[PDB]
């Protein structure tokens, strides 16, 4: 058992809700939430700058710390660090940003990092402003993540268009 509350269960390990990550992981204190990171872990809008700004700008500069100690990460790739005030643990996972050209074909490896994890409080990659179909990405979660993963969709449309075409 675990406190996840309100999810509509898609597969054995995959659930899903209508949720604000950021209150979402307020509430829950789950053990690790996913970041939407980019490669230099510059956290200014969507799922990043609104995890970050919760945290009053220390996961900005915990990750500002970390880029110049290792460089930036690859697209596809991820880092463990501090949750803050949200989480015990911040998985920051890079997708392909479509609006950058990436190869879509990166998602699954950027899914791929999720199974390091028993459970993850996480939302869609490549989603929102990262250029994606969130529909796809769903579909990509599913066939990839093996892990106990709890998805926060932000959009209340894109929700019930998500659960209305799921197969
Ligand atoms: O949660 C959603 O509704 C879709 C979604 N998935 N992942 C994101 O990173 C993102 C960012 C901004 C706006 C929507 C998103």
């Amino acid at each position: 058992v675990n406190s996840f509350s309100g999810y509509l269960k898609l597969t054995d390990n995959v659930y899903i809700k209508n949720a604000d990550i950021v209150e979402e992981a307020k509430k829950v204190k789950p053990t690790v939430v996913v970041n939407a990171a980019n490669v230099y872990l510059k956290h200014g809008g969507g799922v990043a700058g609104a995890l970050n700004k919760a945290t009053n700008n220390a996961m900005q500069v915990e990750s500002d710390d970390y880029i110049a100690t290792n460089g930036p990460l690859k697209v596809g790739g991820s880092c463990v660090l501090s949750g803050h005030n949200l989480a015990k643990h911040c998985l920051h996972v890079v997708g392909p940003n479509v609006n950058k050209g990436e190869d879509i074909q990166l998602l699954k490896s950027a899914y791929e990092n999720f199974n390091q994890h028993e459970v993850l409080l996480a939302p869609l990659l490549s989603a929102g402003i990262f250029g994606a179909d969130p529909i796809h990405s769903l579909r990509v979660c599913v066939d990839t993540v093996r892990t106990n993963v709890y998805l926060a969709v932000f959009d209340k449309n894109l929700y019930d268009k998500l659960v209305s075409s799921f197969l």
